[PDB]
């Protein structure tokens, strides 16, 4: 019963609060940083308990060495949460078709490409556990007002990611997103910490508990979905 | 303050049975509203006295006060309302006769819809001392066709608006979502779920550390059911 | 291929609207109004080509006779509009439950029960024309904002009967909603009159546009579904 | 002023050679972007010269830019933009080869989603002149599974949120709306439907008189298949 955990974006945000999240739950977790000053700050909390991998979504391979580490140093792998992402700063359709689709590509790129990449380098093993997938989603997922129209689009994007793989993917393997939003003025009055949003990441992976959840996004955006 | 009370209507049966035990389990106060004696009996063995339990329908507002008041008296506050107590319409066809419609629609709507209200009324100025919360009991109905007659769907879709209209009032003293469960006791995950496998959410969404930032969600909770066959 | 549409709450608003509409397109028109004052508007303008009913959608009878006069002075009926409505003027979820209660009972009379209730009575005759429903949601039934909460669940609550009733009475009778608000401060930056939002209706009833469309909600709301 | 004038994307086959033949017949200047030179062959055996004509690729900018020019030089202003040219995946499954899945994403992603912005971008400056509009072929594979691929599906979704974003940043002085349509050349409806019957939607959506307070929307039509089987 030993569960085993991937996250990629695992270096800063939401991703490294998950590391720390899933750690102190119990599971094995591996990490997929961009750089090696992110290396080094989970190494001086987790010494050598994590397996740490330094490099970018976007290379398919970067992935593949995540899981091929994962399942050499821990043997199988339960779930892989596609975390890892990147804002257009409100980048308005007026500008420059040269700066929209550079923006676009490397949006794209990131929010929604690496996501198929990291679960099809992580679906044959996720297979031999029938585990599951957590995508990183977004209040912008749902509504408009956080990001240009770039951004929107991708996060709508990861919406249909979680319907159409829940749905091609069933029974065997679980998918799931969560939305956070207005993180570090919403209906609840503040900004949340990465660290409180994390429990429906541990929901959705847990086996006990999500065993019967699947295709499903949870919000956790202080209401931002909502009204302002 | 670290005690924290919860209180649950449809308690009897089905979910809203787990949600005691499960409630229970994690450490809360657990008051619930039961329809009759032998349910109450059923709470009694396992729970001897612990238990604060009001027997009686939900569709009668001074049944959600009295469920209230004796929760104050006997655990002080009120952290947490759990709105669940419901009722099917087993496919009720539009084509029936009026009366039979007539009939169904005043039952499934005040049980359904207006007795959430009506909890919710009556928890109101104890949830606002705690800055406490309110889970309503959806359904899959809330989303998609199959598994009800319009009668029913259409009273779980009423849910889905009481918990967005509620979260926004009410935010950001009382945070306000709801859980979807379906096929419970043929889903894309290939089984149907004990109502013991279905009560997490209502625990994420109910803990003040857990669920703080969380208002106006809607967890769904149905193997996929929503997704389509 | 002489049309026959029948109208809930045409003596004022979009209901008034959607009579002249529909009789401009060629239509035979029947119509529930309020009271008599309204029947004399509907008179002046149209002399006798209409048939006219004044009464109260809660009352059933008053739905079936809609209906009896319609075939009786038509022949048949072709499309039956759901449109009379009323609002919660915001009714706070603290007020005393006495009058939550009292305004939830009339609130859910006739936004929800009068459709069931106005269908139930059409059904018959749809069945023999294979024809349609079109029933008045609003922007409440998509967001908040323009209601209290017994409004945005009555009309939340209308949503699913589209979906039930269009999955259920297909393929013999398709079931669709249209969705207004703002009328009568949007991004579009204006208030729509009710002539500005008849034409989802003519396309949902229309059975050489419409042929193929059932389960959908059109929102005509200059946009206040989105954000504000 | 009362002569309106559309551009249509996708105009060589399917919706999109319905969308000339229903905008011209309700009295609109049409230019349109065509795939290769027998589709073009195809409008003019029907329409002469009365249209304006640019065949090639929509995944490159220089096109869309073009396809505008032409259509100002030749009528003058624009009115509205339908962005509609699609590709499929085929069902593409998420085991394949990722070799395969990259090649699909990217084709899939140029055409479905990205060409809509450059189709967007190249029009914007005209249809501010005009404070028109634009209309998006989204799909029923914008709210339901069933009729794709897992790229296709995210693809259509990634449409959905182009109409609520572009919606929102461009009120008051345009209108965006998306026609998701489905089932094309067994629904709840009972028949799948010609191209010919989807395309009332997309004239709604383009009228200055019936659509002038519609923007955010998006109208399905797709025989109930959204609703499920």
């Amino acid at each position: 019963n030993q569960q085993v955990v991937s996250i990629t974006g695992a270096g800063s945000g939401i991703g490294l609060e998950l590391v720390r999240s899933f750690k102190l739950a119990g599971y094995c977790v591996s990490a997929l940083v961009r750089n090696e000053e992110q290396e080094a700050l989970l190494c001086n909390e987790f010494k050598d308990a994590l397996e740490i991998v330094v490099g970018d979504v976007r290379d398919h391979a970067t992935n593949e060495k995540l899981i091929k580490q994962t399942i050499d140093r821990f043997g199988h792998l339960d779930c892989f949460i596609a975390n890892a992402g990147i804002w257009d700063y409100m980048l308005n359709i007026e500008e420059p078709w040269e700066k929209i689709s550079s923006s676009f590509d490397e949006i794209f790129d990131i929010n929604v490409k690496s996501y198929f990449s990291g679960i099809s380098a992580a679906l044959p093993e996720l297979k031999k556990t029938n585990g599951s997938v957590v995508m990183t989603a977004s209040v912008s997922s749902h509504a408009v007002g956080g990001g240009g129209s770039c951004y929107i689009a991708s996060k709508h994007a990861v919406l249909g990611m979680v319907k159409a793989l829940a749905y091609e993917l069933a029974p065997e393997i679980r998918v799931n997103a969560v939305s956070p939003g207005g993180t570090v003025l919403t209906p609840l009055g503040f900004a949340a910490k990465p660290e409180d949003v994390v429990a429906p990441y541990l929901l959705l992976a847990s086996r006990k508990q999500g065993k019967f959840i699947t295709g499903t996004v949870i919000s956790i955006d202080g209401g931002m979905a909502l009204g302002r």
